[PDB]
């Protein structure tokens, strides 16, 4: 087979390493691979430094100084696989050097204290917290700066806002209401903007004249002169304004807090906050945030500029000072590292909290080790973040691509500080700056839309979480191959042009060529084009970049297409699309599906379980292949070797293919020939008809594994024994229970077979008088033990492929309390395509199989080749994705031309080029037909007649010539198959890639007869093996209400869910073929009345004549 790729826009730079966000974040987070000597000191080392110098001076005796030297973590407790076999949390051990000083001669240095076991990252980017691989999703919020937003209700003038994160740390606002007041608010209640400047040292004259001479608003500043005539007294007076009833005297204590250390922030001195400054407003910062404690007299290079800009912003054009919040230079992305470093420092504080208490508890000087450090906080802290954080989740590895996405996705919801559930519509929309920074398609359909979203192609978090997008420079009418990763803010100052602009190399080619200033489409000239877009791909996400002709498909349904892939299940037979975009390779490669060759060499052994290659360097390494592994969602992950024995390998070539790769290419689902017409009703709204022939060949077939587990609990009644002994009825059910107790590997287990046996005790505390007689009658000596054995839950099971048993003398495992022993059973099963299943192309056509037809009668082509799947046309107009119809056409050519192609995102294949390949195909299709010996059918000519009366073929040309025309159009004649007659009018057909979608646990059709019931509420509940009832909601009640369905509704409210006495007599009644009984009072009612009685109120039902009647049958009358 050969590959021909259509579009030409010189792809100047390769796509970046896809999991860079996740990997580098945790890299800078924990700078452990490099010595404490190395300069990157953010994250762990930073959070450490931040809370390590614990100064505790006086209240009794102090002068405490605990100091940090170097952080070092290095020997992992256990290894990855062992952490998954055994329930383990893969975490690296960390103990840094600590030395506590004294006011008396001596400084004891107690070297190490291992507190906090912190998880590590897999080379792919995912974690291993407990058994299941987990992922930390990125987040979004208001970057810690200062902005000016229009006032709430009064149309008048806008107010200033100073945003300082951590939460603890003031939040200021400047608002002027001129009849006599100005408002500056920290926690809440306002005070003068000048009383503060005065404190710092700014006097009425110097302030007013230099800052607001051009700003008449200065007059509100010099207004309350009585107070402005006393400097340092203004410090005490403001202290007074705050309100507790505090000591007037506190030299420079509170001023410190809004000064140097805590509340303002330790975010890197230089670019963290000072970026938002110099460009937006004010020029300098002396000390990270407004900070100083050298002379007692504070310096504030930030407090005046904010007002300065307020007087500026309100008076004209110093610049145009209006901040669009949603500008990405305002919204920052929290990479993994930050998310962990934060919980790491929260823990450090918790640690430092308790240590302070022990600086007073330890008797004399030997207090370095145990007296100061206790590992309880850091453990619970960090542990809580990797196992309980809302942000870290189950790795979604239905198929590699999926997991990869789930690793890079960015969420809103989180810490609570950033953006909760309330504010949405302004955030949820795709802001202008989302260009190359975030896909506009990739987000989730559903209430949680736009909030959660994976990033774009070239998108990269630079120094601080600002998705910069690449844009190449174009000096004059010359375009460069140089690129600038620009901040959201800066992007607006320039005139940017799109990549579609006719390019000769460095020369732009058309006078009137498009560009877009700031979120505004603008036809600019080649001489104004300052910067140009990097690529069509950078605009969207990876997950989206994989769609063939995205260009022709409505963004709305292309979403479906991008989310559909995430739901692709690995088929044992994986095929790449007949038409691909260009990233399938990079996807599998950057994801860690296939196994690539490190350096060049030859192959030694090619097992089904290992490929030991021999590099030319004189070395050889054994490469194990995850034979059959259980993915979190139960999809097979097998690495099938593609290299033969003794083969010279190129550096970086596929040795084995991943779960879903054909040949180093991403492959989900399979390319299938498809006719696109209506069948009876089998494809009516969105139903798919499939040719049995697709099952004959193991085409849509996937392997699944579920992991049934049971424990031997310790009851005070007697241990639950796990033995082959199943107390009451047969050995036939014991067969596969070969091993005493456990089931035999490779055994076919159907629903209702014992996967594992176990025996608990019969009653709660006492035996049974009635059951005493029965046992005695046929065999008194009866094992009183109960059959509590793990069984095959309704639904299905396959063949047991692996089992695990953890008994008494535990190796290095964590058995929970009460838990005597555990028994895991991995079962696998082959899933052949069936009518309940749902398949869907990458464009969005989603649908379920409604009928598997016999190859016998489905639409067949002139040469006996039949179609596999028949898609309904009606699903194409409403939705707007012609891309699928464009795929099928190129596919048709690929079929007869025996070749696959690569049609890039927007630069790809063009309508004439395709017609050109179809032209080539007609000769393979019909050329052979000529030579093979025959011409045209009565049928073939017949459809032609109707085709010309239609207008598809130029009247008067020869059928041979006409069919070519008709073929070029992408459609060919098809015969019925059932009748053998033709289908009046040419129908299109061709190679369309189609994937099969994963079946959720819900998919397991739940049917429930009778079963459990909740303890407090008496309504049907399921769980393990009894399915649990369906909800009958209000919207449904009314549906019945509307109908004269009186009884049917009572039933739903009595006999079916709550009537305790009702349901019982109900069943029984049915059992004897008696018409169900007439409902007794529902427990809902009774529970109510009593709840109501629980409160003073008395609810008594009444009779015809206002007299009692009784709901509580006989249990309320007394004694």
């Amino acid at each position: 087979m050969e590959i021909k790729r259509f579009g030409r826009i010189r792809e100047v730079i390769p796509l970046p390493p896809l999991t860079e966000i996740q990997v580098e974040s945790y890299r800078r987070a924990l700078q452990a691979d490099v010595p404490p000597e190395k300069r990157e000191n953010v994250g762990i080392q930073a959070a450490f430094r931040e809370t390590f110098p614990i100064e505790e001076e006086d209240k009794g005796k102090g002068g405490l100084v605990l100091d940090f030297l170097e952080y070092r973590l290095g020997e992992p407790p256990f290894p990855q696989d062992e952490c998954r076999e055994k329930d383990l949390t893969y975490q690296a051990p960390l103990y840094a050097r600590l030395q506590l000083i004294h006011k008396d001669t001596g400084l004891i240095k107690e070297d190490e204290v291992f507190l906090g076991h912190i998880p590590l990252m897999t080379e792919d980017g995912s974690f291993i917290i407990n058994g299941a691989d987990r992922v930390i999703v990125s987040q979004i919020h208001r970057s810690p700066g200062v902005y000016f937003t229009p006032d709430p209700a009064r149309p008048g003038r806008y107010i200033a806002s100073i945003i300082p994160l951590p939460k603890r740390g003031p939040w200021i606002d400047l608002e002027v209401e001129p009849n006599g007041v100005v408002s500056m608010k920290v926690n809440k209640r306002k005070f003068p903007l000048v009383l503060l400047l005065r404190v710092l040292g700014y006097d009425q004259e110097t302030l007013a004249r230099e800052l607001g001479a051009y700003g008449e608003l200065v007059q509100g500043l010099m207004d309350e002169s009585v107070f402005a005539m006393r400097p340092e007294e203004a410090l005490i007076r403001l202290f007074t304004l705050l309100r507790p009833g505090d000591p007037p005297k506190r030299d420079k204590a509170v001023a410190y807090v809004y000064g140097l250390i805590a509340d303002p922030r330790r975010y890197d001195l230089g670019e963290a906050g000072r970026y938002k400054a110099e460009e937006k407003l004010g020029i300098r910062l002396s000390g990270r945030t407004l900070a100083r404690f050298e002379d007692g007299e504070f310096k504030d290079e930030v407090f005046l500029p904010t007002l300065r800009y307020l007087f500026a912003l309100t008076a004209g054009v110093p610049g145009h000072e209006v901040d669009d919040i949603d500008h990405l230079g305002n919204r920052r992305i929290r990479t993994v590292g930050e998310l962990m470093t934060d919980q790491f420092r929260v823990g450090l504080a918790r640690l430092a909290r308790g240590v302070r208490e022990r600086m007073l508890m330890g008797s004399e000087d030997s207090l370095t080790p145990a007296k100061l450090v206790n590992s309880r906080p850091l453990e619970a802290a960090i542990r809580e973040f990797f196992s309980r954080s809302q942000l870290s989740q189950f790795k979604d590895e239905t198929n590699p691509l999926s997991s990869l996405r789930h690793k890079r996705r960015i969420s809103a919801l989180g810490p609570g500080g950033l953006t909760r559930e309330r504010a949405g519509f302004d955030v949820r929309d795709v802001h202008r700056t989302h260009y190359g920074r975030i896909c506009p398609v990739e987000t989730p359909e559903g209430a949680n839309i736009g909030l959660i979203t994976s990033l774009a192609a070239y998108a990269r978090v630079d120094e601080l979480g600002f998705i910069r997008t690449p844009y190449r420079r174009v000096v004059g009418g010359v375009v460069t191959d140089e690129v600038v990763y620009m901040t959201a803010t800066e992007e607006d100052r320039y005139t940017i042009a799109q990549a579609n602009t006719p390019l000769e190399g460095n020369r732009i080619a058309a006078e009137r060529v498009v560009a877009r200033r700031k979120g505004e489409p603008v036809i600019v000239s080649p001489e104004e084009v300052e910067f140009m877009d990097v690529s069509p791909k950078q605009v969207f996400s990876v997950n989206t970049n994989l769609i063939p002709f995205l260009e022709h498909d409505d963004a709305n349904r292309a979403l479906m297409g991008s989310n559909m892939q995430t739901q692709a299940v690995p088929l044992i037979r994986a095929q790449a699309p007949v038409v691909m975009t260009g990233l399938e390779e990079r996807v599998v490669r950057d994801s860690l599906a296939a196994l690539y060759a490190e350096e060049d060499g030859e192959v030694a052994k090619v097992d089904g379980n290992r490929i030991v290659v021999r590099y030319e360097d004189g070395r050889l390494v054994e490469y194990p292949l995850r034979r059959f592994y259980r993915s979190n969602q139960g999809t097979a992950l097998d690495q099938r070797p593609r290299v033969v024995v003794g083969q010279r390998v190129r550096k970086g070539d596929l040795l084995a293919d991943g779960p879903a790769s054909e040949n180093g290419f991403l492959a989900l689902g399979q390319n299938v020939l498809v006719a696109i017409m209506p069948f009876d009703g089998y494809n009516f709204e969105d139903a798919i008809v499939i040719s049995e022939e697709l099952l004959k060949r193991d085409f849509y077939t996937s392997i699944h594994i579920e992991r049934y587990e049971i424990e031997a609990r310790d009851t005070k009644l007697g241990p639950e024994r796990i033995t082959r002994d199943i107390p009451h009825l047969s050995e036939a059910a014991l067969r596969d229970l070969d091993e005493e107790g456990v089931v035999r590997i490779g055994a076919e287990v159907k629903p209702g077979d014992i996967l594992v046996g176990r025996t608990s005790f019969k009653g709660e505390s006492e035996p049974t008088p009635e059951e005493r007689l029965l046992r005695s009658i046929f065999g008194e000596k009866a094992r009183d033990v109960k059959d509590t054995s793990l069984r095959v839950p309704p639904g299905e099971g396959g063949i047991v492929v692996r089992t695990v048993r953890l008994r008494r003398g535990d190796p290095g495992v964590e058995l929970k309390p009460g838990v005597r022993e555990v028994v895991r059973v991995y079962v696998a099963q082959k899933r052949k395509l069936q009518v309940g299943d749902k398949l869907a192309n990458r464009h969005g056509n989603k649908g379920v199989v409604a009928k598997i037809l016999p190859v016998e009668d489905m639409p067949h082509l002139p040469d006996g080749t039949p179609v596999d799947v028949i898609l309904n046309p009606l699903g194409v107009p409403s939705r707007m994705n012609l891309g699928q119809i464009l795929e099928t056409h190129l596919g048709l050519a690929g079929y007869f031309l025996g070749q696959r192609y690569i049609s890039p995102i927007f630069d790809g294949a063009k309508e004439p080029e395709i017609k050109e390949l179809l032209a080539q195909a007609f000769e393979v299709y019909f050329g052979k037909r000529k030579g093979e010996g025959f011409g045209v059918d009565k049928r073939e000519v017949e459809v032609l007649r109707r085709a010309e009366k239609l207008g598809l073929v130029t009247p008067g040309k020869t059928p041979e010539e006409q069919l070519k025309e008709l073929f070029l159009q992408g459609k060919v004649v098809l015969y019925d198959g059932r009748t053998g007659e033709p289908i009046e009018g040419p129908i299109v057909v061709g190679q369309m890639f189609i994937m099969k979608l994963y079946h959720m646990v819900e998919d397991k059709m739940h049917a429930r007869s009778t079963g459990p019931y909740s303890l407090i509420t008496q309504q049907p509940l399921g769980g393990k093996a009894q399915f649990g009832g369906q909800r009958f909601g209000e919207m449904e009640v009314w549906a019945l209400e509307a109908y004269g369905a009186a009884h049917t509704l009572q039933e739903m409210l009595t006999l079916k869910s709550d009537d305790i006495e009702g349901r019982n007599a109900a069943y029984e009644a049915i059992i004897k073929g008696e018409d169900v009984p007439e409902p007794s009072v529902p427990e809902s009612f009774r529970v109510l009345v009593k709840e109501l009685q629980a409160l003073a109120l008395d609810v008594q039902t009444l009779d015809e004549k206002d007299n009692p009647v009784d709901i509580f049958e006989g249990l309320a009358s007394k004694r």
